[PDB]
């Protein structure tokens, strides 16, 4: 029975049980965050222990508790100074409360009074508030409101920002801090309603079907609810409300050797940062996996349209507010599809002819946080390789397009604008190439002068620089010189006496354009640099820290980084930033086509040969 | 009735004919290139061919173009090849280096040394470039390397003979110089990839993946070559140097067919070898100048090379004397599935909305000695146009040395791999909505935090129009998200901008040889990412015409010179992208695919989502 298996119904309500014997959970409390452990390096009889975060709506102070499950106990509980270490995640059920206690705010219908809209008409983003210059919000609970239009119940209010007007509200107290209305501008009257025949026009007739099925069932095997083996590769699916879907051991049976490379992959932070310096969006920065959580938003998935061929689908089940169990039903699926030729040769000499198909594993779910939906796609590939790819479509963010144009703001239909902006996203790859004594090198191509030794000037070299420590490990892209990092295993030799590694390529787009001097910097200060190195520590899940919310600033990689510790040859941790930097196009609107960012990793040196020569023919 | 229609056999034969009867190929003529030529701007018929003939008695070679549809020679010219360069590397020429030099005592002595049965020695060969050596100037040269095969179905490629190097006239049939540096142990494991004693016993655990289309594939073929597939128009050609060449790539968006690009091909690669030695140091080839990658396409198996409904074009080529010869299933054809294409579940609205995506494919996959390349083009339901190179085949090998090499890796017990790129040009002539287009640099701009800016969170982007030629010459930078933007500036969207694509770059390496070196002068092209032309119908490849012991002195460098007026004219973009390969024991002994390539989104060319006339599933 694996200690890396998904939490079941049983275990959450019980936690919900201990945290009510235990004299936590009472009516005014409500879970902001819960989610399993992962089981202590060594350990591996077991323990299950959970940790939750306790919100307080009768306005008491938050509490961090961990329970152990197993032998039905508290292992600790702590009182937070929110003020001091960030707030708790967003809830779902303040989603609607920004909207609610604005509806009756005289400054607030003063505002849609001047502008001759409906208060019932009028929808209200609840939007994190960030750290800015407002002294009263320190210690606050505070969502910020910018409203959209929504003509009738099936309209998309996207298509209708109203620009110049922002409101601040504590969700805790129920009261409106600040309403600002910068003047007025014309809300755009054009709806963007991807399903009303006006605008699609009459739907395509010309797609024949494509049929993908497997007559004989797919080629990997799930045990144990969440084990995976396919194709040399075994792993454990992991799913957590914040980070969404997790992979652990993942591991390649090498002959009859299992072999670990990571283990554990996530993506541990994603931030969509606003370029937009007009005061009524210029605090806007969201992180979506940080502050709401991206797993709880999880889509159920359906069959022939968001899955082809032959799926199957984990349910995974996760705390509502109270303690339930909540199953997020085919939340995660799990398939393998063709992926083209593998290799080919046609050899003159020898006379023979030679192709092989390639194939990957996909772990897959899909998000949905307000206007943004995102899917995050995990592949293991035959060869070896190991990659991720993210997913953005939705609908974009709107605001009024300005007369004379902006710097700052895409046009998207008339008066309709959508600001400038990146998602940015972190890989937390806690590696374990053959194991957990690990180290990253830098390698650069390098070019050499024409002279003597190379008389012809066609010479062309590569370098590899050791991460030593962790004040040597925060490092950029450079695409020019093909700049990639390679994880090895120091102490682990292939047949040409070379140390076993991985080596992780990196898309090289634009990392956080904000001014260092920013709170966005930060407060996502991973997001500035491409690549990160840590020596593992249990406590340093999260590049952003374990409460973003309205968090000051420096939490997570650059506090961990300053420990200054050893990390060659040792237990450690690659965090990969890498993202999309989104100015908005006139095809993204009314409904965004899916764009795609991602990273991969691939073998160098960690086989002795080709690891697909016993792939058969078709 | 289409002018772009692939050349037939019926048409090839009456090139053939029009030649012989105007007294252009007799005995000792041999046909190194024959395609058809586009036709004119704003062009009833002529289908037109270009020819380069070669003469095996050692006169000089023409190049020729035919009017087949009249009968008629329309230009014949004679070449002096010391200047202009030699014609590419005939097929019937590859065996002539390891014949040649089977016979020659300072090959057989350098064999001897080494306890080698020349009956096992094959001989690859191999274009010579331009060195040091002035006796090569208007010669047809060929450089050989040798590797060992130990029983008719042997993978030489284990067994590589370094240290030694022969350089061979193929007209004359001389051997010219063998160098011998010194013995190195020649690899003794084989790199067998069928051999159970290599491979172990092959996998039991792939269940099928069935992926068929019960009504047919969604694209029609007309005309033999034209193809209509969601909104997408065009014509499919093929040439024996560049090998599938997309032509009159059209969206149809409403009642409107509008042009994006006219052509689109690889007009040149170019594979060079970092290693230092003098046995390779000269290495650097040029698949699609100097061998015509198309004349090397293989044949693609139902079921194994392209997977689902397949539709297959089977295009025709000349052999050597004239005569066509198909190159049977060398193009294959298929939509495939791509995944979400947008996707939203509304909170306030309750409209859950999901859409598929599919692209539609167009590939061919072709064979150079050790290498296997496959070349694709996507179309994507949004609008996307995209290419991909996949690398596969067997790595080039060398002797590994003892105590190592900054510039060759280890794959096997004394066996190497050098240090090379495989650096790809895609010529793109643009028709953004028509022929007058421009194109813009565009960065990411990053702003200081002050006055308009007090939060500092503010970012923005810069477009600079490349007005001359003389500006068009531009180098990445990933760091400011650098791409390039191809607009018409006659033809707005209806938010009055002009309609655009932009080119996304994948930003690898360029070419790393020092600037002062050969193969910088001849493969200037691969030094930048991008260049921009004013199209001129004799302006086809970044390298010239004749690239084959060229020097420097014609393609891009030379166009450029002109310093046209490339802000809203007839213009093409030519895209460096290349692989920089260092050999890793997973290449051995035979590579798995790796990729490169680039793609163009729509940037305010439509009017909004050109996809959502797509129907649920
Ligand atoms: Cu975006
Ligand atoms: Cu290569
Ligand atoms: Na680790
Ligand atoms: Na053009």
């Amino acid at each position: 029975a694996s200690p890396f298996r998904l939490a079941s119904a049983g275990e959450i309500s019980e936690v919900q049980g201990i945290l009510r014997t235990a004299g936590l959970l009472g009516p005014e409390k409500r879970i902001a965050y819960l989610g399993v452990l992962d089981p202590a390096r060594g350990a591996g009889a077991e323990d299950r222990r959970f940790r939750v975060f306790i919100h307080d709506v009768s306005g008491a102070r938050p509490q961090e508790v961990t329970v152990s499950v197993t032998n039905g106990t508290v292992i600790s509980a702590v009182e937070l100074d929110t003020a001091a270490t960030g707030e708790l995640p967003v809830l779902e059920e303040e989603f609607e409360v920004v909207e609610q206690l604005l509806a009756t705010d005289e400054r607030w219908l003063k505002a849609l009074a001047a502008r001759n809209l409906d208060v019932s008409k009028v929808r209200v983003a609840p939007l994190s508030a960030g750290v800015f210059e407002y002294a009263e919000e320190r210690g606050r609970r505070i969502l910020r409101g910018l409203a959209f239009v929504q003509d009738f119940p099936e309209d998309s209010a996207w298509a209708h920002p109203v620009d110049g007007l922002v409101a601040y509200v504590d969700v805790v107290s129920k009261e409106v801090t600040r309403v600002i209305d910068t003047g007025v501008f014309p809300v755009p009257a054009e709806h963007g309603n991807y399903t009303d025949p006006e605008l699609t026009g009459p739907l395509r007739t010309t797609q024949k079907p494509i049929s993908i099925t497997q007559p004989e069932g797919p080629s990997f095997t799930v045990t144990g609810g969440n084990h995976i083996e396919w194709e040399k590769w075994s792993l454990d699916v992991g799913f957590d409300v914040r980070e969404g879907v997790v992979l652990h051991n993942i591991a390649f049976r090498d002959g009859d050797r299992l072999r670990p490379i990571i283990n554990r992959a996530s993506i541990a932070e994603m931030v969509v940062p606003y370029g937009d310096p007009s005061p009524i969006r210029s605090w806007q920065n969201y992180f979506d996996t940080g502050e709401y959580l991206v797993g709880q938003y999880a889509n159920s998935l359906e069959l022939g349209c968001d899955c082809l061929g032959d799926i199957t689908y984990l349910s995974p089940v996760i705390s509502d507010a109270f303690g339930n169990p909540r199953e997020i039903r085919n939340g995660i699926c799990m398939h393998e599809e063709d992926w083209g030729i593998l290799a080919k040769h046609s050899d003159l000499w020898s006379g023979i002819n030679y192709t092989r198909r390639n194939r990957r594993m996909v772990i897959s779910f899909f998000t949905t946080i307000g206007n943004y939906d995102y899917g995050f796609y995990w592949y293991l590939y035959l060869d070896g390789t190991i990659e991720f790819e993210a997913k953005a479509t939705g609908v974009v963010f709107t605001s009024a397009f300005p007369e004379g144009g902006s710097d700052n703001i895409s046009q998207l239909a008339p008066g309709l604008g959508a600001p400038f902006h990146q998602h940015i996203f972190s890989a937390r790859l806690d590696m374990a190439i053959d194991g957990f004594t690990n180290r990253v090198e830098e390698e650069d191509v390098v070019r050499q002068t024409m002279g003597p030794g190379n008389e012809r000037g066609n010479a062309f070299s590569r370098k590899r620089t050791v991460l030593t420590r962790e004040s040597e490990a925060v490092r950029e892209a450079d695409a020019r010189t093909g700049r990639t990092w390679i994880i090895s295993n120091p102490e682990s030799k292939n047949r040409l006496n070379e140390p076993v590694g991985y080596k992780l390529h990196a898309h090289n787009q634009p990392t956080l354009l904000a001014d260092p001097g920013s709170s966005i910097a930060r407060r996502a200060a991973f997001a500035t640099k491409d690549l990160w190195v840590t020596r593992y520590a249990d406590d340093e899940r999260y590049p952003t820290g374990d409460f973003v919310n309205q968090h000051s600033g420096g939490a997570g990689l650059p506090s961990y980084i300053a420990q200054d510790r050893d990390i060659d040859g040792q237990d450690i941790v690659v965090w990969h930033t890498f993202g999309l930097t989104h100015f908005p196009r006139v095809e993204d609107w009314p409904i965004m086509p899916v764009d795609t960012v991602g990273f991969k990793l691939r073998p160098e040196g960690f086989f002795d040969r080709s690891p697909v020569l016993d792939v058969p023919a078709n």
